[PDB]
């Protein structure tokens, strides 16, 4: 026999400066991994920061529930997200260095020089 056919649906995806982005949105992938691939078609940095939103009607952005509004043939639009805004009272410092040695520390040893 043969499984029923999938729910994947082809789209285009608009973007300042360029031209539309042809690709197709699996119902059974996160939005997270399709956001990444959509940015990585212009080489945009931090995924996190984007969604994808309806360009034709409606202009929704796109969640685990609006995603079902999207068909074959739908134009779509890529945006930063109404939820990447945050309050700045924090920052990630700990990049800098891990822990920081009173002195530079090693155990290197020969039996004689080179």
């Amino acid at each position: 026999g043969m499984p029923p056919p999938a729910d994947i649906v082809k789209v285009a995806i608009e973007w300042p400066g360029a031209y539309p982005k042809l690709m197709e949105i699996d119902q059974k992938k996160p939005l997270s991994a399709i956001i990444k691939e959509v940015c990585d078609g212009w080489s945009l940095a931090n995924h996190e920061y984007f969604a994808l939103q309806h360009a034709d009607s409606s202009n929704f952005y796109i969640t685990e529930k609006n995603r079902n509004e999207i068909k074959n043939g739908t134009i779509l639009r890529l945006t930063t997200s109404p939820a990447q805004n945050a309050q700045q009272l924090h920052e990630r410092i700990q990049s800098s260095s891990m822990d920081a040695k009173l002195e530079a520390l090693k155990d290197l040893a020969s039996l004689s020089r080179d």
